């Protein structure tokens, strides 16, 4: 009598291993695999149960208001107390990628971002990240995820670009919830320096620590470490600037090599509560 552990979770065409163990309230059998569907994110032990239900009516796409839509990705906004199944689903599949995470089944202190990208097949959630309605730490973000399936190429980036675009319309400063993981820590650094080494260049040479923050809603903290690592801390005019330097010009002109998709403000059409 084989009483296996959740091995891996298909997901459309796609057989995922988890990394971590997630919570799923499910029956422990001889198999080790579990349907999760891509839209709903329901979970099933059979196909022929998966199935089942796939065929019935359902909408395409994350279950929320499209607060920000481009030619790339759409973002909705879920409250978690209106949504609470489908962001406990939500919650158990993002288990499956992070070491620790709140109790899947209280969902009603967020609001969730899922980010998905159209195609000519329609909506495809890749990731999303998390916000407390109300933190007491200020956090703009509490878990990030891309699915693994479209981890590295980008998305998460723009997950986080996305995070700072709200603080902005909210006029505040934000930072993610501590601690990250690596993998998270080391995408907000890459993030902070891209952000730093854009301004730079396209705005000024010489900018001081209020008008970063006021630009990118990042905190003073965040700006500073970014700063130190990359060298370009000073004292101009009485106050602290970071500036531009070849090294800071090499790292423009490589980023931009990479023609990312960015976050474009001026199609979030989003109020602050
Ligand atoms: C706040 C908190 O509670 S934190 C917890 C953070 N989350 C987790 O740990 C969950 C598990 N991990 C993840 O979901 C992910 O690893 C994340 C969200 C941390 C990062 O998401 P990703 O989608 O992989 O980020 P992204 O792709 O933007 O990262 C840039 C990397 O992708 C690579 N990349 C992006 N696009 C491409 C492309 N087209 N071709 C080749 N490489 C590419 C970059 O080269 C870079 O590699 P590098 O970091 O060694 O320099």
């Amino acid at each position: 009598a084989r009483v296996r552990n959740l091995n891996r979770i298909i997901m459309g065409k796609y057989e995922i291993e988890p990394w971590y163990f997630s919570p799923y309230p499910i029956e422990l059998t001889d198999e080790d695999f579990i349907y999760i569907d891509d839209f709903t994110l329901q979970y099933f032990g059979s196909k022929k149960q998966y199935e089942r239900y796939r065929k019935k009516c359902t909408l395409r796409h994350p279950p929320g208001n499209e607060i920000y839509r481009d030619d790339y990705v759409s973002f909705f906004e879920i409250d978690g107390r209106k949504q609470r199944t489908w962001c406990r689903n939500l919650c158990l599949l993002s288990k499956l990628f992070l070491d620790h995470k709140t109790l899947y089944y209280d969902v009603d202190p967020f609001l969730f971002y899922c980010m998905t990208r159209r195609d000519e097949l329609g909506h495809h959630l890749v990731g999303y990240f998390s916000k407390e309605k109300e933190s007491a730490d200020g956090y703009n973000v509490a878990c990030i995820l891309t699915l693994p399936q479209y981890q590295r190429m980008g998305y998460g980036k723009l997950l986080i670009e996305f995070s700072y675009e709200l603080s902005k319309k909210e006029n505040k400063v934000g930072s993610p919830q501590k601690p990250l993981s690596d993998l998270g820590l080391l995408s907000y650094r890459a993030y902070w320096s891209d952000t730093l080494i854009t301004l730079l260049v396209e705005h000024q040479k010489e900018i001081t620590i209020d008008e970063i923050s006021s630009m990118t809603s990042m905190t003073t903290t965040d700006i500073l470490h970014t700063a130190k690592t990359l060298n370009i801390l000073r004292y101009y005019k009485g106050q602290h600037i970071i500036f531009l330097n070849e090294d800071i010009l090499d790292r423009y002109n490589r980023l931009k090599a990479k023609k990312r998709r960015t976050i474009d403000p001026n199609r979030l059409i989003w109020k602050p509560p």
